[PDB]
């Protein structure tokens, strides 16, 4: 599924991301936009043997188990394929774990580069 901006904002708000650990909702919309272009099926296979999966491009070395990645810790306790669903719940739940395990949103390259220091509220402005 390729979400619209306001659609995805509403789904993320229903799953409690607004002000999660002090990150406003527009941060999370912005991260997904520059990670995956709001595409739930996005994958990126890296040269190091890990793969990034889904709308927040969660990586298989630390967070999910794909059976193909050396070193994997599976800290979100999920198969990586569960992050390729049209339903964002698994991605959201895992992201919450990523930010809590002492990581900020700096964990996401795209957030650090394309969202940090910008007006992220633009990404939800005009939505209901
Ligand atoms: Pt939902
Ligand atoms: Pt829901
Ligand atoms: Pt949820």
């Amino acid at each position: 599924k390729v979400f619209g901006r306001c659609e995805l904002a509403a789904a993320m708000k229903r799953h409690g991301l607004d002000n999660y650990r002090g990150y406003s909702l527009g941060n999370w919309v912005c991260a997904a936009k520059f990670e995956s272009n709001f595409n739930t099926q996005a994958t990126n296979r890296n040269t190091d043997g890990s793969t990034d999966y889904g709308i927040l491009q969660i990586n298989s070395r630390w967070w999910c188990n794909d059976g193909r990645t050396p070193g994997s810790r599976n800290l979100c306790n999920i198969p990586c394929s569960a992050l390729l669903s049209s339903d964002i719940t698994a991605s959201v739940n895992c992201a919450k774990k990523i930010v809590s395990d002492g990581n900020g949103m700096n964990a996401w390259v795209a957030w650090r580069n394309r969202c940090k220091g910008t007006d992220v509220q633009a990404w939800i402005r005009g939505c209901r």
